[PDB]
């Protein structure tokens, strides 16, 4: 379990953060940094919720820092927004698939004075893949359950895209597997320039949740109120 604490800790940015703050060889001072940012009590102790947190399969971007220095701003500066689907799981028909992309880019469009239009080269600003372990780009997935799912903020090149780990039994959520329209209008939340959020409720939270009920909270709606 400490060894579980620790990498997680360390991937999502909370040991960078404490060593920062010359805090820096106990636990206690990142726990209650991961505590804080994900809204569970803040004990600063591995304890039962916070492990359960850790157990948690969520999104594989950092919390508290960012995967890398990336270029320019980190938000579109321009409105039409263009996507590619480059790949596709087998997990879903092709059709369905580009829907829940689709709905997702939907979801956000109505929100934001942005257009979501598919395209078919990697001149996209977003290019959308499935991949496995090593897939590209240096950050690799890492099997069933864990991270779903990444995406990286606004700008050139990788910058703006989205991918899916297909390590994961897609689907819409219902019976078994996780929903492909959830995971990708959170990654696409990420693709537009937002951070993960710290309401449990809100689509920008990082660990996964299923619902039947509309994905965004006044967080999503404020967050990117307060972007563009
Ligand atoms: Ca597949
Ligand atoms: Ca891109
Ligand atoms: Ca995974
Ligand atoms: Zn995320
Ligand atoms: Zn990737």
């Amino acid at each position: 379990d400490r060894q579980l604490a620790e990498e997680y800790l360390y991937r999502y940015g909370y040991t960078r953060v404490a060593e920062m703050r010359g805090e820096s060889k106990s636990l206690g001072p990142a726990l209650l940094l991961l505590q804080k940012q994900l809204s569970l009590p803040e004990t600063g102790e591995l304890d039962s919720a916070t492990l359960k947190a850790m157990r948690t399969p969520r999104c594989g971007v950092p919390d508290l820092g960012r995967f890398q220095t990336f270029e320019g701003d980190l938000k579109w500066h321009h409105h039409n927004i263009t996507y590619w689907i480059q790949n596709y799981s087998e997990d879903l028909p092709r059709a369905v698939i580009d829907d829940a992309f689709a709905r997702a880019f939907a979801l956000w469009s109505a929100v934001t004075p942005l257009t979501f239009t598919r395209v078919y080269s990697r001149d996209a600003d977003i290019v959308i893949q499935f991949g496995v372990a090593e897939h590209g780009d240096g950050y690799p997935f890492d099997g069933k359950d864990g991270l779903l799912a990444h995406a990286f903020p606004p700008g050139p090149g990788i910058q703006g895209d989205a991918h899916f780990d297909d390590d994961e039994l897609w689907s819409l959520g219902k019976g078994q597997g996780y929903s492909l329209f959830l995971v990708a209008a959170h990654e696409f939340g990420h693709a537009l320039g937002l951070d993960h959020s710290s309401v449990p409720e809100a689509l920008m939270y990082p660990m996964y949740r299923f619902t039947e009920g509309p994905p965004l909270h006044k967080d999503d709606v404020n967050g990117i109120r307060h972007l563009y």
